């Protein structure tokens, strides 16, 4: 991705908040070192510049033509897709709002972006679930119609101190309300078919329950795996790479509708006065935006594998991402730093979960995935837990955007902590315990969770 222009917009996107985050009743009690993202380049934990940091991801762009193992890749994922009988007919509009089978009802706490956050419109004013009404909406989009500009936020979350001092906060590009509904309308059937069958042909894992979804990854990945980190994924996205999408919904039946690839491929944005132009990356708050990020993920990981390897049968090539996360799988070993080198020459990094020779080859006790780690229970080896680290938990736990939803919050860290034992179950609770209102929470058992885990299925 390459910012291609840059100038004074005719609007004025409002400066952010300071941050909702602040140490919780836990922060003490808990070890860990993240802090609230930078927010605005007058933060006194700035070592730099803080535009010239969040902008930097955008590393540019590999121009180019689509070559020849991105049309086999394209091919095989294809073929890959094809026995889910993807529907390429559009949903009706109350379905693409209000929801349906296989799409959530649309998310009503995210921007409605432009131009309505700059007149006062919410999405509250347009949506009302009871009724279903679809009304409001219509009129809008005859208003305003679509392929309107991105705004973008400085995103508010934790980021390790090494991110905050370097101002490496995670930015929110908002599609409008407008583009989010007609490409729900466009593409609400494809992201059902994904959202209902996470696994090694839609190779995506958007929308799974780690809880009950872990189970299956090691027998869809039942070979030598490998697994990749990106940095940088969205926005080291080439235009390439976004030609190989709309061919791989061409050859699913798509016609125009790849029209809505190219407004992910070349996009206007708005921060404070200014509207830039990016060309590649990835935007971020797009109503597709992990669905397309994974199918291009697919479509990468072929690629370099075909690219690398002369006498590659993708058949026996199996791969699970969500977004620039992947795990993946084929019968023989491969040479995953092999593929990352490639990877490099289209304008990616990444890193594989295999450091080198040295390295103790990737496996299931060693591997993660969405942070999460891979491990067989005790009484029943064929149910995989998800384990979330207790350094993530702990990072969590120590702050909050209010103070209020605490039994919330740490219920949820509860779901998530007693995958790592019992034993470690119990001194987390235990810690929790420590101080007054950890004292009176209401806190799962773990007998409680194992039994609620085990009927998940």
């Amino acid at each position: 991705g390459e910012i291609v222009s840059n100038e004074k917009s005719g609007v004025c996107i409002n400066a952010p908040a300071k941050t909702k985050l602040q140490p919780s009743v836990f922060h003490q009690v808990f070890e860990g070192s993240k802090e609230p993202a930078v927010l605005n380049s007058k933060d006194p934990r700035l070592k730099t510049d803080f535009e010239e940091a969040i902008f930097s991801k955008y590393t540019g762009n590999k121009i180019m033509l689509m070559d020849e193992y991105m049309e086999e890749a394209v091919d095989h994922y294809v073929g890959c897709l094809e026995p889910l009988d993807i529907s390429i007919d559009p949903i009706p509009l109350e379905s693409a709002m209000y929801g349906m089978d296989g799409l959530e009802a649309l998310d009503l706490t995210t921007s409605a972006g432009f131009p309505y956050l700059l007149q006062g419109k919410k999405k509250r004013d347009i949506f009302n679930r009871q009724t279903r009404d679809t009304t409001e909406m219509t009129r809008m989009l005859e208003k305003y119609g679509v392929d309107l500009p991105f705004v973008t936020f400085v995103k508010d979350e934790l980021r390790s101190r090494e991110k905050v001092e370097k101002g490496k906060s995670r930015l929110i590009e908002a599609s409008s309300l407008n583009d989010s509904v007609a490409m729900r309308v466009a593409f609400g059937n494809l992201y059902a078919t994904f959202h209902n069958n996470p696994g090694t042909a839609t190779g995506s894992a958007v929308g799974c329950d780690p809880d009950v979804f872990w189970s299956k990854i090691p027998i869809l990945l039942n070979g030598e795996i490998f697994a990749f980190d990106y940095t940088g994924y969205d926005a080291s996205l080439s235009p390439v790479w976004f030609a190989c999408l709309k061919k791989v919904l061409i050859k699913l039946g798509y016609t125009h509708q790849t029209s809505f690839i190219d407004y992910l491929c070349h996009s206007v944005h708005l921060y404070k006065d200014r509207k830039y132009i990016v060309n590649g990356g990835m935007p971020s708050g797009s109503s597709g935006t992990s669905i397309f990020n994974t199918m291009i993920n697919n479509i990468i990981i072929r690629t370099l594998l075909i690219r690398v390897y002369k006498g590659i049968d993708l058949d026996q090539f199996k791969m699970i991402a969500y977004g620039d996360d992947v795990i993946a799988s084929y019968p023989h070993k491969i040479d995953p730093g092999l593929l990352a080198e490639a990877g490099k020459h289209y304008g990616l990094i990444m890193t594989p979960a295999d450091k080198g020779t040295s390295f103790v080859d990737t496996n299931w006790e060693n591997v993660t995935f969405l942070k999460r780690y891979f491990r067989a229970d005790d009484q029943y080896p064929f149910l995989i837990h998800p384990v979330m680290p207790m350094k993530e938990i702990h990072e969590s736990i120590r702050w909050t955007k209010d103070p209020r939803n605490t039994q919330d919050h740490v219920r949820s860290l509860c779901y998530l902590a007693w995958h790592n034992g019992e034993e470690a179950y119990n001194e987390f609770c235990r810690k929790i315990r420590s101080v007054p209102v950890g004292r009176a929470l209401t806190l799962p058992a773990y007998s409680s969770l194992r039994r609620k885990w085990l009927d998940s299925f």
